């Protein structure tokens, strides 16, 4: 996250880190047993990472819970980036307290001008290269469409929205892929892609998760 703000410890607790060794991206504790993520964090052999704030000491409140599964979406097209959803399956369930929760997935799709809660431990620089230890936020707001399309031509899809500042330095960037974009209480995005990190006319483009609601409740409800 580029231009944002250290949380605070476990105010997010639906954030997770996923770990091969080391964080590689974020996701989304949406029940005690899934973690949505991006399509473009798959990995095989992950741990999911609860309860985290700093991911390089253990604090006290994490959860260390190995993937039993995942699971890319039936059309995820890693060209495009259309359809950059995953589901990741906990080998046990997490123990949800008040440092470890889930967050709701939406009804009805985010609105534009919304502004929405971003979080990560991805890079914090535009130009260079920063990894920050504790976890990072942004409010970002949701552009229009319009204004979406005309900044990345002929590569927006409806399941992608954009969000963020179109003059530059506040956005989303590597190493928070896979994280949450949260609107009115609920996962709205995932960090998916944009060009570079928080530079003018580039803001950051998510994966639209409302699209996904149904893919996701009949995953769940069959593995
Ligand atoms: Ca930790």
């Amino acid at each position: 996250i580029v231009g944002g703000y250290t949380c605070g410890a476990n105010t997010v607790p639906y954030q997770v880190s996923l770990n091969s060794g080391y964080h590689f991206c974020g996701g989304s504790l949406i029940n005690s047993q899934w973690v949505v993520s991006a399509a473009h964090c798959y990995k095989s052999g992950i741990q999911v990472r609860l309860g985290e704030d700093n991911i390089n000491v253990v604090e006290g409140n994490e959860q260390f819970i190995s993937a039993s599964k995942s699971i890319v979406h039936p059309s995820y097209n890693s060209n495009t980036l259309n359809n950059d959803i995953m589901l990741i399956k906990l080998k046990s369930a997490a123990s949800l307290n008040s440092r470890v929760a889930s967050i709701s997935l939406p009804t009805s799709c985010a609105s534009a001008g919304t502004q929405c809660l971003i979080s990560g431990w991805g890079n914090t620089k535009s130009s260079g290269t920063s990894y920050p230890d504790v976890l990072k936020c942004l409010k970002a707001p949701i552009l229009s469409d319009s204004s979406c399309k005309s900044a990345y031509p002929g590569q927006i899809t409806s399941n992608m929205f954009c969000a963020g500042y179109l003059e530059g330095g506040k956005d989303s960037c590597q190493g928070d892929s896979g994280g949450p974009v949260v609107c009115s209480g609920k996962l709205q995005g995932i960090v998916s892609w944009g060009s570079g990190c928080a530079q003018k006319n580039k803001p950051g483009v998510y994966t639209k998760v409302c699209n996904y609601v149904s893919w996701i409740k009949q995953t769940i409800a069959s593995n």
